């Protein structure tokens, strides 16, 4: 898979990566280090 975020960068916060599976696995795969 390509490793990008699919929402605007400034939405991909440390807090959302910690507390939302949606952010980790769908919206912010790059910023949350899912890839
Ligand atoms: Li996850
Ligand atoms: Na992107």
């Amino acid at each position: 898979r390509s490793c990008i975020d699919t929402i605007p960068k400034s939405r991909c916060t440390a807090f959302q990566c910690k507390h939302s599976m949606k952010y980790r696995l769908s919206f912010c795969r790059k910023t949350c280090g899912t890839c």
